[PDB]
């Protein structure tokens, strides 16, 4: 849970970027400029944080140390490997509400860091439910899950 | 060498699209549009070639009928599929010079698929040469390539 927290977090951070470099890449005029350098100069001037983009679309094995410690450590490649696909409008309203859902998903997981004996008491008696039924219908079809 | 040409000559067809794209794509501003298909259609009225992405950038075991039968059949995926580190400068030189190679390999073909005694007979050749010294190189080495 702890985990899943830094990570919500941290991908909220990365996407209210993306949304706002959808909104001003015709104000902004990408093609002017020269190479990745140059580009990754004038968006560091208007306000985009530099993210570590794999450590975030898949964070492995990383503990939450490394987690946080290497993740505001990155360049502009999040921003800059966006296909035109999805610099459309269908596509803003797909990104905005999955920030949302996103969003929604921290609250709930901030909610379930504090409950009753100990953090995460809901999640595991809904895990024992889902076993159970699995090891029920494995029983009735002779273990073979037809 | 006959399906060498083809590939050649599709993908010359393809690239010069992508690079009048972005030469032009500042002042077509994809980003005001709704979805895709609005995109599809405004991209198809300015003349920009309908194609198959997937099978020009990588004929696998399509016999050259199959090639030049469904691949001018496609839609706008190669257009609109790139990203945005591809609208810098430097992106667009390396394309330039990347076609300007292509356009010398298709000359070559065209070139060798004519020559005597049969099509492909120089070719042959070097590969007589590659092999003969690779046997060399391993009977040196006790057939274990040092």
């Amino acid at each position: 849970l702890m985990r899943e927290h830094a990570v919500l977090k941290l991908r909220i951070i990365m996407e209210t970027a993306i949304v706002r470099y959808i909104n001003e890449s015709a104000e902004l005029n990408l093609s002017h400029y020269e190479d990745e350098k140059e580009a990754s100069r004038i968006l560091s001037e208007h306000g985009f944080p530099p993210l570590n983009h794999t450590l975030i679309i898949s964070p492995e094995f990383a503990s939450i140390e490394e987690l946080n410690q290497k993740a505001l450590q990155g360049c502009y490649t999040y921003i800059l490997s966006l296909q035109a696909r999805e610099l459309l409008i269908a596509a803003k309203t797909r990104r905005v509400e999955k920030i949302k859902k996103m969003q929604a998903r921290l609250d709930k997981v901030e909610q379930l860091l504090q409950e009753s004996p100990f953090p995460g008491a809901s999640v595991w008696l809904e895990e024992i439910d889902a076993v159970e039924k699995a090891i029920i219908k494995g029983r009735n079809t002779q273990w073979k899950f037809h």
